[PDB]
């Protein structure tokens, strides 16, 4: 009743959302991928979007609150035989610090487990991203790996933490 | 005399029979196949795709096995590799020798920084071989594969280019 | 099973293009409508073109049943859905190999593939209600009747009623593992 | 406030007017063009080609110039770059600043080992700027370009990733 | 009359020559290119060959003597406005040490200057390839550059020497 | 040329798609056969399709002649061959701008582009033998007569004879550089 992340919801990403997606990081400071294919330019993103519209190996959702676009959920590496996927939550910089990361993570978990019928969801975060690690630990994720020097970013190799959670634990804890 | 050469179309029957038992899902450039004809069509579709690279392991003119480099990324300068030895040649120390050839190609030809591999946690022998070659354990991926009716846990191991080039490239 | 056992050499292998003549002659009599990935065919040439068009389609999967290198029959998994985690299967035995218990053995192999390789939750099949012997075989393998689809198929001049039977992943993995 | 952003289709008129005088042969992914319409068609044909990458240099929302990385090779881990400053913004020290942004992108984002550039041997000012940034002369390519009726000689200068990351990335 | 490099000639590369080309170095020990596109497998070479059959930016010739294939001449980076090209001579290992490198170099120079009407031909060779440097110096090439750590080969960066010769000097010295 | 000079503001710029209506109206009279990359056209729509098909063809190059932002005419370099290092050119002045000496000025610009940008060795042109004024202009610019092509064009009911004139790169670069 009295909270600020009460209007937070997911909806399917549309073509018209691409300008919002693109501006999440159009700085020539990182390599960005769409269905595992690199892009920088908006026009390149649009062409990749069109080429993969029926590809089920990734799925994306806009995070919105009261009609404004706050971020993106991506599920990638989706495999329905092993029943797993990786996810990532991206919050627009202008909407950080309002608790939306945590709320969106629960929405992503709910979609992956209760709609897609996955067994395992996992995520990767920088080892120095202590806040995200804390959020995911509190939601029930466990650390399964420390991938050493896995990404070259801004001139240095960074180490990431892989965390996972499983469908039985999720459905028990949040669908009791 | 163990060596690598590039995989060719005519090698596909050898590749396919490494496991044509309807007992596992197999992938080619991340696309599933079971039938030989399905593999052949996927092979044709990805002939210029640089995100994976494959090599036949041979000794004295016989085909011993396959090396696959997959998830190749030249910005992050890494790749996953897998060594598959034909069952009829598993007794002869080719796993270790092939692993060194894969390392040599990835580090000294492709100019990668990081090579990693995945092995079943119960595969103690392979884990030991890779530890002896200098690989370190970076993760234990829990229930990562559904195989033959159960979820299996795998070990991810990695090694880096400077350590390799120092130890084997003076 | 050890030295002193009866074991069958019946196995499944993935259907290949070169198997299509065997598939086609299982019933080339102009007596039934035949489908490949839900598209009708009669002529061998039509089957071949449909085969080519659906080579990478994951909604159906087929296997040749073989024993001692002879082709005995076909297993089809159709209507595969990995979100609801189910599929329908059918076992078709060549007429020249019927009456030797290959239907039952093939069914176990199909169950094993669907549950232990494909990671499905539910497998089901349809059989004619008058086919008491097949119903009994499937009951003995652990299938339960879930419904009776009335006049669901027009076959040889009359509407036939079929029985839908199913089995689930936990019961299977427990009982055969 | 000088920055890079990825080149877009809508930037092509700006690119084209940097030299639309019928006075030089210009190339896009190594294919010649003169007319704007020809550039636009080449742009469309190469939108996913990773062998070149381009960026608009901007300051305070105005378009100042273009950075091009060409001949990109991720096995040898090198690329050529060129900085082109609009004539109306040449007086303001943007050449040097843009060069540092190009270096930063090539070394700290793309993970290249070697960046090099070509400049006319008579362009003493540019040579001085690049020398001050740490580039060393590696060659003098004699009569390498026919321009305005005569063969011109150019200087090739290069710099490497370890020196860069040490000096500007601590 | 009495010499061994008297039957040496060039002819245009044909599709049927691709197996000979491929085996010049099918060891998974170097990255190979065809019209600047990478390949390893023979099938990949064949597809690239087909795609570039009318591309004039490169031209290749088989070096033969008495009907046997001894090597390959490649002219690449051909530009007819600047009137230049790079060339390379590759001698099959089983035919090295019979003076064919030098003879083939003269054939390549003759084609580039007297048929293609180029102004400048240049080549790159490893700095430690003292024999090739000597051959090219004796033919009239001058050193124009030392490209530092230009190729990663077999685990190390190698430095190459760029050498060039011009059409007037050539036509004077060998067409007097 | 310095403060106190007569200089022309005549320039060349690369032909664009949007220039095609100007090109087409230079001679849309059903009085002559017109070619684009050696393919015939009459209709504007046909020209546009030919333009699109040859956008990256390097065997011809065209430029609009302009003065003070008005379109005056067209320069065409055709039959370009970079091995023999030659091309043919033609200067076409819009009828409403003829008689003001733009032909001569445009010819110098075309010579400069062909020799100093394209690196050609030989430029040549064809002119009607009865066109004494154009012959004189080209003679004054340094062209020499190399041949007289007899009854080479059927035009307006009769075979016409033309004069081929040429100039070479060394003579040009010496005399205007
Ligand atoms: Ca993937
Ligand atoms: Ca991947
Ligand atoms: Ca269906
Ligand atoms: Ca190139
Ligand atoms: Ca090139
Ligand atoms: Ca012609």
């Amino acid at each position: 009743a009295m909270s600020t992340t009460s209007s937070v919801r997911l909806r399917p990403l549309e073509r018209e959302d691409l300008p919002f997606v693109h501006q999440l990081d159009n700085n020539a400071s990182i390599m960005r991928y769409w269905f595992e294919e690199p892009y920088e330019a908006f026009v390149e993103l649009c062409d990749l979007y069109d080429k993969h519209i029926h590809d089920q190996s990734e799925r994306r959702f806009i995070i919105e609150s009261q009609g404004t676009k706050i971020g993106l959920v991506e599920l990638v590496e989706i495999n329905h035989i092993h029943r797993r996927a990786e996810f990532q939550i991206i919050i627009d910089p202008t909407h950080q610090g309002k608790g939306y990361a945590g709320a969106a993570a629960k929405l992503a978990m709910e979609y992956g487990f209760s709609v897609l019928n996955l067994y395992k969801l996992y995520l990767i975060v920088d080892k120095e991203n202590e806040k995200a690690i804390h959020i995911y630990s509190k939601l029930g994720f466990e650390i399964e790996g420390e991938l050493k020097q896995e990404f070259f970013i801004n001139g240095e190799y960074r180490t990431v933490i892989r965390m996972c959670i499983f469908q039985p634990q999720y459905l028990a804890k949040y669908k009791t």
